[PDB]
């Protein structure tokens, strides 16, 4: 039920132009595909879920010989529009349906894809890209090649405060005769449980970000329905850790360069920005100190992740965690 | 698998906050129920799809006797908590569960309800509303009663040359590489087709509203599946008609006086705002012509409506029309 919402969602021309009109993404790709030419020119392509099918363009415009671009909303309709109105019939054939039902002629050397959510693996469609290498021969690639997910512990007392600001309208002990004041807790405790999208200053990072690599050319599809990431910080600034902030990179490995799509604070913004995700209390840390524990996603049935998060001061013994729905995120931005 | 989304999204506390801070939806049920307390004193009531429980408060504060509150999301938890926190479990019973399945131990003197959605009808919860008349005393009461649509026709080019700006990325020629003019047409048929979800200026309505009264005493269930508004305005003002704008008023119909909520844009504003729909090409009337047709409302599988408007200047026979699906608004406020 949640999957005929999401391709109904894609849709939508204007849901493809929202994401079309960010610069950052639109130009890794291309610069991506057209560097590495020599990797795509005469070659064999899979577009999984192309939208709009300008990465089979970019794959066209490489000199590839065929490619497939197989997309699963009403937007195929609108890809073969494109595909006819720019003269591109003999090179892009657009399969209308999933990637898991569809039959392709033959193999290919290379899938390319923008399967990536916010925080990465939102929306779960990385597994729909990892299902897509049964078309992929033993010596192709993929674009991207890898993933890599950031996590560092962030200080923002002004975003934990407003918290409490937001659910301001529960704290009332007599509105129109009604003590709502139970319910403050409760409302406090929702908005806590919110992944938080909007970006952020660099100096609220109070260490260096941990890595957790996802190597798409070895993943299995069932590999993303848990993801666990341990970690452990030397802490490098002193005050109280609110929580932990994420964000991405993508490598595009090819034969004559590796091009990075990153979505880092210290980058140019992206429509991914980056997630913050508080803890159910604030942990004081001091320079020196080590805040070590985990990250624990699960795929839920509304095509998103259960984020459980726990951290410890070692030094203390200070601890905390929260379990939030990255379905129902805060956009603050 | 809609009606899942629907009640996952009324469960969040956030959600029920955004509607609870609409002071003239507030203020207006809250006038209806205590002006007519004769009416709900030492009686027995219904209140269908109760969310955070306020109007069984209302209802309560008029000394109604018992209170049967049903609401099918997980609010019927933070309800439970403030009917214990405000002292009210002798008068007020929350009953987890959708209305049209759960077990009442007695027949009620009135339903009360909040069921109404943008242009009235949206989100199909008036059709639960009409549901629970099954316990309903044949001398019982409904608050609200009545329900009045609303449709004039409205004169604004800003609104109409928006739909092909909105569009403009799909205008271009050359975009890194590719020519993307020929979608161009598709992306502004589908703004089109979005109902228009803002306030405006009284003065673009060029006729008196047409007015569709749906009696919620007489009415069944299954009449909403289907609602048909032919209209016939008598122009008062000469330019061109972009399109239909439509509102809402209900009344609450008591043994001491009738309450008014209305949507109207001649009112303060609410979280309803109002609806225009463009016809999809503008119709010159001067004033003293005639704008005849009809607004067909088809109730979908997404708990939503699809609109179909058909009009013609009766003077030259101009005609136009539209199909929209109130699935998919632009909010434009
Ligand atoms: N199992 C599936 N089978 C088939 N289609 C599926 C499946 N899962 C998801 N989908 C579709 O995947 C799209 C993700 S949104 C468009 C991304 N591609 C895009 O913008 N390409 C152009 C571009 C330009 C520049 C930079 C990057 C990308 C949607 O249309 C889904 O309906
Ligand atoms: N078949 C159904 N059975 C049971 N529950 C159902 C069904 N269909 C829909 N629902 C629920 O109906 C609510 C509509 S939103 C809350 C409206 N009530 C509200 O604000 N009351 C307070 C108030 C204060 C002042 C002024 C007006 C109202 C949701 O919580 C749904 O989950
Ligand atoms: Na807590
Ligand atoms: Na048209």
């Amino acid at each position: 039920s949640s999957a005929v919402q999401y391709f109904q969602f894609y849709g939508y021309l204007s849901q493809q132009q929202n994401m079309m009109q960010d610069y950052v993404r639109t130009g890794t790709y291309q610069r991506a595909i057209l560097q590495n030419h020599t990797d795509f020119k005469d070659k064999i392509v899979l577009d999984v879920g192309c939208g709009s099918g300008i990465l089979s363009f970019f794959a066209a415009q490489a000199g590839a010989r065929k490619i497939y671009a197989v997309e699963a909303s009403t937007m195929a309709q609108h890809a073969e529009v494109l595909v006819k109105s720019n003269n591109l019939t003999d090179r892009i054939v657009v399969i209308p349906g999933k990637v898991e039902e569809v039959s392709l002629p033959e193999q290919v050397d290379i899938i390319i894809s923008e399967p990536m959510g916010y925080m990465l693996f939102n929306e779960r469609m990385l597994e729909s890209y990892l299902h897509a290498k049964k078309y992929l021969k033993p010596s192709g690639n993929m674009f991207p090649t890898i993933g890599d997910v950031h996590l560092a512990p962030f200080t923002d007392e002004q975003l934990y405060m407003e918290q409490f600001t937001k659910a301001n309208f529960w704290y009332q002990p007599s509105f129109h005769g009604v003590d709502l004041s139970a319910l403050r807790g409760a409302a406090v405790d929702e908005y806590f449980r919110q992944p938080v999208v909007d970006t952020f200053d660099i100096r609220i990072l109070m260490a260096k970000s941990v890595k957790y690599t996802v190597n798409f050319l070895e993943a299995k599809e069932g590999d993303l329905h848990r993801i666990e990431i341990p970690f452990k910080f030397h802490m490098l600034h002193s005050g109280l850790v609110h929580g932990l902030a994420f964000w991405f990179d993508v490598a595009f490995i090819g034969s004559i360069m590796t091009v990075w799509l990153s979505t880092a604070p210290t980058e140019p913004l992206t429509h991914w920005y980056q997630v913050r995700c508080l803890f159910q209390s604030p942990l004081f840390a001091k320079a020196g100190d080590t805040l070590s524990g985990t990250c624990l996603l699960i795929a839920n049935k509304r095509q998103s992740y259960d984020i459980s998060i726990v951290a410890q001061v070692d030094q203390t013994g200070s601890k905390s965690s929260n379990l939030l729905d990255l379905k129902n995120p805060f956009f603050r931005y």
